[PDB]
């Protein structure tokens, strides 16, 4: 209920993103793409690392408006299974599978990852593992070890916080603020939600089995990313209060401009972090 009251209709979050809907870090390889390109090749930048091969299934966990699962069917020739608990979401992906032209398997499922048990070769997961809560994530890295052949690999792109200990040493009084926008962020922009550290994501991962190389941080990606959206929010203020209210303006631009600033301050990064089982390619 008071969570249910940060619940915000896809409408507002059009005034703000990119064509495509997607509402995690793009990639500015090369620095001077659009965000819409941006987005494509962030999607293909998680892609490229799971050595993905005609006829393979590719799992995608929090499958969003189905841009992942279209350019993995188009670019690799793979059958693919989204999984995402938002009603429209499920809707916009069916349709957006059903329009591709291919003889490969297309599903969605609106369920979470806890109710999937059905083998895949590839997992992609692009900004849900924040919302998968700590007490989960042995039980999370151990299901996509376990649901993957011999030579699987994982990718998880996630916003990320430091351990306490590592805050401090960056100053006590930065320390402080940036805890504080974090329970913001938990409490009404992904309510429940829990930022992990990349040392979390990676040593949960180890424990399950996987080979964790090192991470690649996508924190100046996200500065633009967020620069961008907080601008396009701002050019659309008019109508993004028309289609919610000023509190729900107001958060949304607290959300991007403080996001900005503590990736900016270096206490906050984005980490897409893979998950090599011992079997796979070299
Ligand atoms: O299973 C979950 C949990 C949270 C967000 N998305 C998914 Br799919």
């Amino acid at each position: 209920d008071i969570q249910a009251h940060y619940d915000v209709s896809d409408d507002f979050f059009a005034l703000f993103q990119d064509p495509t809907r997607t509402y995690s870090c793009a990639y500015f390889e090369p620095p001077e793409l659009t965000l819409e390109e941006a987005q494509y090749a962030k999607v293909d930048l998680n892609l490229d690392k799971l050595d993905l091969k005609p006829g393979m299934t590719l799992l995608d966990i929090g499958c969003g408006w189905g841009t992942t699962m279209r350019r993995a069917v188009e670019r690799f020739d793979v059958n693919v299974i989204g999984l995402t608990l938002s009603k429209n979401q499920h809707a916009r992906c069916e349709q957006v599978l059903a329009s591709i032209d291919t003889n490969r398997s297309r599903q969605v499922l609106l369920q979470g990852w806890e109710d999937f048990a059905e083998p895949v070769d590839r997992i992609v997961s692009i900004e849900a593992f924040e919302h998968f809560g700590h007490e989960n994530y042995d039980d999370f890295f151990k299901r996509c070890f376990n649901i993957m052949p011999a030579d699987g690999r994982m990718t998880v792109q996630s916003s990320v916080s430091y351990h306490p200990y590592e805050m401090a040493a960056r100053g006590k009084k930065l320390s402080f603020e940036t805890a504080r926008f974090i329970k913001f962020i938990v409490t009404e922009i992904f309510p429940g939600g829990r930022l992990p550290s990349t040392e979390m994501m990676v040593e949960h991962g180890e424990k399950a089995g996987f080979t964790v190389p090192e991470p690649l941080s996508l924190r100046p990606h996200y500065i633009k990313t967020l620069r961008i959206w907080g601008d396009t929010l701002q050019s659309n203020k008019d109508k993004a209060i028309e289609v919610t209210s000023e509190e729900v303006y107001n958060r949304y631009m607290k959300y991007l401009r403080g996001c900005e600033h503590y990736f900016t301050d270096e206490m906050l990064d984005c980490s897409l972090v893979t998950y090599l089982k011992p079997g796979a390619a070299a």
